[PDB]
């Protein structure tokens, strides 16, 4: 009945299209007997101009004492020639790691009213509808050994490590297959098994989780292989699951399918602990100020929220029916804006957002 | 005035399709005061039945003393159940280290007449032209340590090393730069230099060797934008330069984007030996024999090897000029077929290129 939510607003758009999404998030919740708790902490520049770190201790904290996180954006100008430790991104990082979500899960989804704005022909973007669920804490972003040597001449050598241990390959694919439980029961784990030992494992552990998720379908898929399928066929795609480098390469291609980065949600979820919720777009420092930002996408990772953080199904599908029918009135920010639709700035896409919620 | 061309038929349908380019080629290069001398030799599982082995070493001795080699196609059901060394797959991997072709050259190109075959809207699909550089012979794919051991806790731990050393980028981005020179001027080096060392190392490299191709407009771009940028605006490039598994990836999702695998030749390029030329069509062993093949993509790798295995620019012009007389003509194999057309078979086809070379 009751939760408690941290929100880190960030930078840029994010602390406009956050105080959006906490609207909509009460109002929601309200209708279904749901109440939160709000507290707002510094994460990225807002942190580093303020604490002088990408990431304060008191964050975290706060971050992980409560049900759910709710992120904006990270990012900006002024920060950008700091060293890389005292960047906003690394707060990202940071956090994800401290909060242990190794679990990024981004639906890619063509929306009816905006299947135009995909590059796809109509007949292959209409009905797209996938979840990549990307390990998101390890593999070789954060892999040892690593680094630039210079061997016996004068010659450097650069290199990385891709290693996954059994145990982390184990909790990415539960949380793929309890995902596809909820979505259409299909699995595809994405891997290089013909050539990467580390793919060889990965793909063991995941064929041998099958036998405790019978009911889900679970087939394998090169990663070569799925970046040609999303280009051609990406509607026989349901729930993917793949490491941390594929994931990111192929959920980002999956995303520009779609054909609208703005409308876009992320969840990334542990194994106990409360999840964090987050736009995939940037922080668009060029607009922000200018009631130009698309709040959708934060608004329906605040359904993600509360679907894949707390369990309020109820409370997440009034959000996703609102949003749904604010596009239907022909409502659009300029980032879905098409001829013969409503142009319309981030606070009036929002309140649109709201009076479907509270009608 | 007289080469020497080894030719690798292959499996399935390979010798059928190298035979009409081998043809091809001898009209072709006769306009122009050239000939050959041709020399067939095993590889694949051709080489498995005869000899024993994916790849004897007389072929690569055949191979390295010629000017150039025409490869046709691996692989086949007989032979997947084979241990890992002795799959005709490993004869590929062999030839291109033997050769030291360390630089894959893929085109990818949207033909005026076949432009409906992409998923991809008209606007966006005509006119793409891009040619992908990709590193063939090092990276994560061949990179050392790697394994599965089990560690301390009795758990397995996957594990690869994505490594390249200064002279193996040097190398890749040189012929890069020189591809570049023959197509639009304009290079865009693809890595993840943003957390990848080996990256790190792979863009101060290419960065460092701009100095000496001065004519050539270098940019940089992340490897998770460039798939997205594949499927937004794929017009955009002219050449780019990647590594060995990111080219892989992305060739793959570029060829998907063009609507027509069948028609898609490539080139692997060394230092100062012969090229190796080959369609990257696999074997199809399905319609080997049944006269179905598309011999286009086989046929237009005999026009790459003309010009990047020879420097026989305008011999390697007729044999484009040709194809699209033939496409213009209306012809279609079963795999580029569209309401309208001439279905025909690859003998047929094969015809009506030699028919438009020969007047
Ligand atoms: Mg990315
Ligand atoms: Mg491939």
């Amino acid at each position: 009945k009751r939760y408690t939510i941290t929100l880190l607003p960030g930078d840029g758009i994010g602390p406009e299209v956050v105080s959006i999404a906490k609207n909509v998030l009460q109002q929601a919740g309200s209708l279904e007997g749901v109440e939160f708790n709000f507290r707002e902490m510094p994460i990225g520049g807002a942190a580093l101009d303020l604490v002088g770190v990408p990431l304060p201790e008191e964050t975290i904290s706060a971050a992980k004492e409560s049900d759910a996180v709710l992120l904006g954006a990270i990012g900006g100008y002024k920060w950008d020639n700091n060293e890389k430790h005292l960047r906003p991104e690394k707060g990202l990082l940071q956090i994800r790691a401290a909060l242990k979500v190794f679990a990024n899960l981004r639906p890619a989804t063509v929306l009816p009213q905006l299947v135009d704005a995909s590059t796809l022909k109509r007949e292959v973007a209409e009905g797209v509808d996938l979840m990549v669920v990307r390990e998101l804490t390890g593999g070789i972003y954060f892999g040892e050994p690593r680094g630039i040597k210079t061997n016996e001449n004068g010659e450097e050598v650069g290199f990385n490590t891709e290693v996954y241990a059994a145990h982390e390959i184990d909790r990415i694919a539960r949380v793929a297959f309890e995902t596809a439980r909820k979505r259409r029961g299909k699995l595809c784990s994405v891997d290089m098994a013909n050539v990467l030992e580390a793919s060889i494992l990965w793909r063991k552990r995941v064929t041998a989780l099958a036998s405790e998720y019978p009911d889900v379908e679970l087939s394998h898929m090169y990663v070569d292989n799925a970046a040609m399928q999303l280009v051609r066929d990406p509607k026989q795609f349901d729930t993917i699951v793949t490491n941390n480098i594929f994931g990111d390469i192929l959920s980002d291609e999956a995303s520009m399918i779609t054909g609208s980065i703005g409308m876009l949600p992320s969840a990334s979820l542990s194994d106990s602990g409360p999840g964090l919720f987050e736009p995939i777009h940037g922080s668009a420092p060029d607009i922000a100020g200018q009631d130009k930002a698309n709040p959708l996408a934060t608004i329906l990772s605040a359904a993600m929220l509360l679907k894949y953080g707390l369990g309020e199904e109820k409370a997440a599908k009034r959000i996703e029916d609102a949003v749904l029918v604010a596009l239907n009135n022909g409502f659009r920010t300029g980032d879905i804006y098409s001829a013969g639709t409503k142009l319309v700035g981030c606070k009036e896409m929002g309140e649109e957002v709201l009076k479907s919620v509270d009608s």
